[PDB]
């Protein structure tokens, strides 16, 4: 029973990337980026850019593990 966590970032090269915020895999919350609100869902280590508003993240949206 290791530690599982999901992270969210914004479209930006690793040269000047910028972390948005950490999302604990315990409840459903919303993220604020580019004056927009992205409501993602965390179920486990397997996290994928998706919204609960019947829509999918943009082309400049991503989500790394941990």
């Amino acid at each position: 029973a290791p530690a599982r966590f999901c992270v969210y970032y914004d479209g930006h090269l690793p040269a000047t990337r910028v972390l948005l915020m950490y999302v604990r895999i315990g409840t459903t919350a919303t993220i604020t980026a580019r004056g927009h609100e992205f409501e993602v869902e965390a179920k486990d280590q397997n996290c994928k850019v998706i919204l609960t508003n019947g829509k999918q993240a943009p082309d400049w949206l991503a989500a790394e593990p941990y």
